[PDB]
């Protein structure tokens, strides 16, 4: 065991997932620190020196790294993989990036299991050495995403059909919406340089009053200012911080990919009285 084998990837999300896969013959770090805006993020020049000593590259593609195409192209010879390949999109609904593809497809446990394939064959393609390692890794991994399913989904089940109203501040949300059955309100369709004007602002609050939803959300990358804003003027409570763009830190309460799900499934389900 000489030196383990390199991996960089461009968020905390795909680090940890990575990271599962990787066990112990590689190191996984992000580019992006815990609690940073991942969409607009500015890379540095301390950013090109992470990148161009790996011997890996990850990112989620789907528009969600601004940034990523061109800072890559300072990196040579290190090999790249885009995770997301065979997720089918959803669009965003509206605005400027309106009918490109949303970006969070992670936050849909079934579609975890195809990152954890796709992050598996590219471990396996550029580091054959440790082929079987990556393949074991995988298969438990996977079984943990595949259980994580059922108590989610049933918990969220709770909530009658008719109220389940996902109301958040960046529209990060649409493939757990999706998969649990919950409509989809939000301040902003997808973090850039509008976040929190009027009109989006007054949509949210007719939206709210008209169907009596009882809580809104806000993100951890992002400001909760709007979010209490809506709660304010509004019979919905402030249900906290939902985590989605990134991991906390390893020593705060979401150091996870299991625990972010879990987070944010339970501070949903709380918000409506569980
Ligand atoms: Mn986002």
């Amino acid at each position: 065991t000489a030196k383990k084998f390199k991996v960089v990837t461009t968020f905390t999300i795909i680090q940890d997932i990575a990271q599962n896969i990787a066990g112990d013959v590689a190191v996984v770090e992000s580019i992006t620190k815990p609690g940073a805006e991942i969409h607009d993020y500015q890379p540095t020049p301390r950013d090109i020196v992470k990148a161009q000593s790996a011997d890996l590259i990850l990112w989620n593609g789907m528009n969600l790294e601004r940034w990523f195409e061109k800072f890559f192209e300072s990196i040579k010879d290190v090999p790249s993989a885009v995770v997301t390949a065979g997720i089918t999109p959803l669009p965003i609904r509206e605005g400027p990036y309106s009918g490109i593809a949303n970006p969070h497809a992670w936050m849909s446990p079934s579609n975890a299991l195809i990152y954890i394939e796709n992050i598996r064959k590219a471990l396996v393609e550029h580091d054959p050495a440790h082929a079987e390692t990556y393949n074991r890794n995988a298969q438990a991994y996977a079984e943990k995403i595949k259980a994580l399913d059922a108590p989610l989904r049933e918990r969220l089940s709770r909530i009658p059909a008719e109220q389940r109203w996902l109301v958040t501040s960046e529209g990060a949300f649409s493939y757990l919406a999706k998969d649990y059955g919950f409509k989809e309100v939000y301040l902003w369709p997808i973090n850039a340089e509008q976040q929190g004007i009027p009109q989006q602002v007054r949509h949210v609050i007719d939206i709210i009053r008209e169907n009596k939803i009882p809580v809104v959300f806000s993100e951890s990358t992002i400001s909760d200012k709007p979010a209490k804003q809506v709660s304010k003027e509004t019979g919905a409570q402030y249900g906290g911080v939902l985590y989605v763009d990134s991991l906390s830190g390893e020593k705060g309460p979401v150091p996870t990919y299991i625990s972010l799900i879990n987070m944010t499934v339970d501070t949903i389900a709380k918000g409506f009285g569980q």
